[PDB]
């Protein structure tokens, strides 16, 4: 099949991951020297945040150009290289898309405010690359995103006098994607990266891209059509290129963004309705959340492959589950009134489950357990923290911490002149969170992902098998079978912060023993009824082979 | 003497070792085009694992075809040219007989598993060529070989309706030895590559031929009739050719695989006793296991030699020691359960000795001084790691390491496509670790070993002579002599990692001086109660020559 | 008693050593963020090759300004942070302080060329600084050191009109130490340096400052004058701070430049006789230069410490030899014409022991068990190489090998970009010779290097013990105790290729048990007359002790 099914993702910020000239800003150089991290690890496509000119008030999802590499990054040609020395190592690697929106430094913007018509009396024809109104009444009572922030979608431009529209922030004005030119203008973006041979994209905030009043203006059947022909503008030009969605709608509505067999869409979506119900059965020791809407899924396409994922760069987000689950989440998940922002939890992985390592491997085998692929967030792995002193979501994003020298290894450059200060706290900071510690460490959370990886590269129907969810008797218990090509893998994990008891629905497997992916040590056969029993620790994970 | 006596064997696989073409795979004219390295490193008889066609379940251990060339190795033209190029050269070859099973794949078993009789009545001559039973209780208590994988060493095929017999996977199902038309279709078989001018045959899996009841199923006085006839047909039909056992037994049931001077069997057998034990004793810097094992040993016929062996390209096996023998060696060289397999640890010979050259010299010297004729397993000559990510024992497999160019110099394909991935890690990878880095280093173990054998071929008492162990007062200090044609050699080696003092029972030689075979260095006379003292630095191996 | 007799010295070249900004050059950032290396290592003390402007015609040792910092390394700040760092982690630092000579780019000999009298009649205060001569034909009869490159120690200033004195290149001038305002100018460097918190200063060519007609111009007293004065000026205005002194001269003539207890000069000065004969007895072996010269050599100050290397930035110098020894050492380290330079051999340490571990393990121990303080060159701990195809002593001033990726590691500069080329042949290069490596191998020189200075640290005697050598029947074997705090270490030392026997004299130590300082593993008891039986292997190095 397809590459990406088998790829493990690695997401990281070019500017946070390793300064290459001692100016306090990660690039490509830097990045280009760690290349060898990445792949030791088990990682086989990197996705970088975006990468473009930009002011960076919302960190480079405010793009001010498409065709250009950011000068704190580097250069085109270090751009050129590092992609060269990453297909070199066999790792593929994809950028971020910001298609529904520019910013408001963007050329195509400064242009559109000055009016419809330009002083000489002529048209003016990048004023419909985005979307204006008078008074601004249209859309409304539509969900405002970035509700900490902004107070409308629709602000007044000064220079144009009129309100124009926008999902994320104001200086972020959304795209007018009913004008075929505009469909065009990013069509041709995606060509000059494509070009220069980068394996894919990620498409940033598909659901927003087209607007139609009276409507709740996500995922209308007018913006699935832009990305129908997106893929089939990739399927012609650019043969085996990945196109990926952030879509965090509800399920049945996540699955429309993969399309039809007949018309296609997206390769691969992320699963963020399975994310925040991990977290929920966590605290409260029941994976019912788990089962119930991952059987609200229907089936993909043949091309498709979901993207499974603990963290990012963004806050945890509650904006898909009810009104009682956001309320325990925020009660189980953030007790600091600083934790919170815009419905969710701006908080890194390990700093969520307390600091657990059972819990943070638990939630990793189950990353790595569901079907999909996975990615991981650069430096989870590694167990780093946050700094919620920093605005808005950059709380996770801070320098990667490679050794306990000088900013941790990311810079030469001090703390203080790093683009955000690498963390230094007792707990989470790189005198004791570091990857040089890690590799002397026999036991680190490092080997142990690598090895984890590993352990999964082995079993293929990890990448590629079906999800049958199997009888525990036993919330706290989450059982299912992974089968692909006549392995059949059972998949047992404790949700609970003690020991519990199951009783397992095996009665398809009556006659076969159940043995360790690690170690191949056998559990006793399965006979009778097929009801197996089972006690498990606080949040074990067992991995087993059901031999025939 | 025979020619086998005084080789020096080299085992390699020719998927593996060099692809010609591009593919990645290797094969025969790859193989062919480094015929030159291996005579000029003082090899005489290249040993190859098997070639013929195959599904590949086993690494072609599984043959589904004894008289064709696998297509991954090129064509039987392919194979002929070697077979001429290598006998330029003053090679020998042997094959892989795998006499005990077939695959599941070989026509032979898509006839059998139709049923005893034909859908027209006429009786199905090919059923009896598997060992069949209805519902598998026969031969009970014998044990499994493969015992992570395989549950019972009976599996029902779904279309005979009954249960077949495999001591190895199950997609290997054994031959019925009782059937006289068995024996001849693997007569037949060798005397298809005799035909074509192969030197010899390694012959797989010895003593599980016949099976019995009441019995182990090992060594049983009917298998080894069926041997007996083997080497009677040799003899008659191909004086000079060789017949090698892979038969692993404690040392009294191993000597009988050599047959009689009345009745013969093989001319050379593994040297299985001694392998483990000489971990063992490094570890323990005690060489008693190795005087013991050694003195458990009965005298071999006239024509026999034993090939003496450090690794291969199957796990380290731990099936012939005792229990308390078998869990030291876990603790001290499987520190990972990633290292055990099946009764055995799957590790390369230089990561077994923690990528110590002055332990692993000293293995080689001892390899090279035991009584015997030695085999080296490929890539060990140049220090190669292994990778247990890969399965089975596919770990200690990987491609052989050229250069430090495109995927080590086995292929222009890239290391994601060869076959097995060629290791790049830091320690052992083949940027580090590899032919032509050791050609131009004057010291590399490369040079060493073309050096040791060079030495060695100067000694005949080391190919031929008896073995006299001597007192040290010391275990960890291992001496023992070697007489042949009125030469005497003195080989004291140190299994300890700091210097150590012994006290040499010389008393025999008393007046004669001891001198180096490299250098020509004499030690003082033997006087007196010829007790001599030495000393010994970490893991010294003292090569000496007794005047006269 | 004083910190530098218990210190482990390791010399480097900021230059060449880590670059921190990616323009290819080393500097004090990037040497900054690799103290935790030399901590770890053991390493106690850091001198620092030449830091200060200068054109670089001899690679720094042509001072332009002795007050400030090339802008290649950094700047002051930078220097400043990096005294802050390495004193935080228990380092000295110590300079390069090259008194006899500055460049030809120094503003002092910008101005005294001028002439006698400026262009208003009054005179040069700067004239003065630099010898002169108005036909060249004083001190004839006096060594050139450069003989590749400079035909006369006399060379004619274009502008001045007269000729100007150098040891060194032409671009050298020599500093005139008959005028005391010169004496006071780098009285005066030294200050600002120690001032800073400096530990001390390596003193460069200390022989050749005084010229004398009837002389050789080398070791006059009127030269061990203005060193005395050094040293009083140091010892009350920096209590505490390190002199070590550059004389290759005779043994005889090397000792005067400690002093004596009455009127002092250096602390500490290099054992340049010892050097060479180290390297003749390894090809020899035969160790009787080894103790001859060693004994040639008079008993130093209370305060004296020896300084004790095998190689340096320099080339293996054969000035201080004889014209037997000289042509000996060419015939066994010069095989290629490119290898010599001005009466020397400028190789790498690995490069002329052939690679051989052993041997390399074998001279770094005695380096470290011979009487006085060793210092480590850079990159040696590895097993680098060097670049014969760079001019001058270049050859081994290649940038250090840290990992395998860019540069190895050294910078993200390209290989082409870099100060000096990186090494990528295929037998030293960074991708088989590199830091990260040698971390992860268990077995690596790094690591030994590491273990042995360990062992080195556990027994004073070794720093600070006496030096008896021992009678062994056998030239190849080199013994001799360190006897110091009641504490007696016996260290043997085989230099030949094969085993070699000898007969210990050990009457003094009678009823006396040796041990191995590592693992305590105990020879015999020293019985009868002491006359104690030994058997070596080949550089087998026997590190004891005898208990008491
Ligand atoms: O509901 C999904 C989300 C989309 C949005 N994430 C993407 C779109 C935004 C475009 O500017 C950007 O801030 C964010 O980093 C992107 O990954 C939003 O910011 C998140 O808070 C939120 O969880
Ligand atoms: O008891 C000795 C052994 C025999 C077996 N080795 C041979 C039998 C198998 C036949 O299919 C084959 O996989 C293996 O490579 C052969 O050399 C076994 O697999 C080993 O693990 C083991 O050391
Ligand atoms: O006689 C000993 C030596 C001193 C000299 N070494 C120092 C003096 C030179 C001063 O310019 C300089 O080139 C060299 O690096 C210094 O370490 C000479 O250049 C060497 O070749 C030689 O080994
Ligand atoms: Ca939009
Ligand atoms: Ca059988
Ligand atoms: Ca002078
Ligand atoms: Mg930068
Ligand atoms: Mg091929
Ligand atoms: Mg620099």
């Amino acid at each position: 099949p397809e590459w990406y099914k088998s790829a493990v993702f690695y997401e990281l910020s070019v500017r946070t991951f390793q300064d290459g000239n001692g100016d306090g800003k990660g690039d490509f150089p830097g990045l280009t020297s760690r290349l060898d991290y990445l792949k030791n690890l088990g990682v086989d496509c990197l996705w970088l945040l975006p990468w473009f000119p930009s002011p960076l008030r919302d960190d480079g999802y405010d793009v001010a150009d498409y065709r250009g590499i950011h000068p704190d990054l580097g250069t085109l040609d270090d751009f050129k290289v590092f992609l060269r020395e990453a297909h070199a190592r066999g790792l593929w690697v994809i950028g971020d898309l910001v298609t529904n929106h520019t910013s408001s430094d963007h050329p195509w913007f400064q242009a559109a405010r000055r009016g419809p018509t330009l002083p000489d009396g002529s048209p003016n024809e990048y004023h419909d690359y985005y979307v204006w109104s008078d008074e601004g009444k249209e859309y409304a009572d539509t969900r405002i995103i970035f509700t900490d922030t902004e107070v409308s979608n629709w602000t007044l431009d000064e220079q144009a006098g009129k309100y124009y529209w926008h999902r994320f922030f104001a200086s972020q004005p959304d795209l007018n994607y009913d004008n075929p030119k505009v469909v065009e203008e990013l069509h041709g973006a995606a060509r000059f990266w494509l070009d220069l041979g980068l394996d894919g994209f990620r498409v940033d905030a598909v659901p927003y891209l087209i607007e139609r009043e009276g409507t709740s203006c996500e995922n209308l059947p007018e913006t699935h059509e832009i990305l129908k022909g997106f893929r089939a503008m990739v399927d012609r030009e650019y043969p085996g290129r990945l196109l990926l969605a952030e879509a965090n709608q509800w399920p049945e509505e996540v699955v429309e963004y993969f399309g039809t067999e007949a018309e296609p869409e997206f390769h691969m979506c992320f699963n963020f309705p399975v994310m925040p119900r991990l977290y929920m059965s966590l605290k409260r020791e029941d994976t019912s959340s788990i089962r119930e809407i991952m059987g609200r899924l229907p089936k993909i396409p043949s091309f498709g492959q979901w993207c499974i994922f603990l963290r990012n760069h963004d806050e945890l987000t509650l904006e898909m589950v009810t009104d009682d689950e956001r309320a325990f989440m925020y009660a189980a998940y953030a007790p600091d009134a600083r934790m919170k922002i815009n419905v969710g939890i701006r908080r890194r992985l390990a700093p969520l489950l307390d600091n657990d390592r059972r819990r943070i491997e638990l939630l990793n085998t189950v990353l790595l357990a569901l079907p999909g692929s996975p990615v991981l967030y650069y430096g989870d792995e590694i167990g780093m923290g946050d700094d919620l002193g920093l605005p808005d979501r950059n709380g996770v994003r801070t320098p990667m911490q490679w050794n306990a020298g000088t900013s941790g290894g990311f810079s030469t450059a001090q703390p203080s002149d790093c683009f955000f200060p690498p963390i230094q706290d007792p707990v989470y900071g790189f005198g004791r969170v570091n990857v040089q510690s890690q590799l002397q460490d026999p036991s680190s959370l490092l080997k142990w992902t690598a090895r984890q990886l590993e352990l999964r590269r082995a079993h293929p129907a990890f990448a590629h098998g079906d999800l049958t969810f199997i009888e525990t008797g036993n919330p706290a218990i989450l059982a299912f079978t992974r089968q692909y090509d006549g392995e059949t893998l059972l998949i047992v994990s404790n949700f609970a912060g003690n020991a519990q008891a199951g009783l397992l629905d095996l009665a398809p497997f009556v006659g076969r023993a159940p043995v360790t992916l690690s170690g191949a040590s056998p559990l006793p056969v399965v006979t009778g009824n097929g009801q197996y029993p089972v006690v498990m620790g606080k949040y074990d994970y067992y991995w087993l082979r059901l031999n025939s």
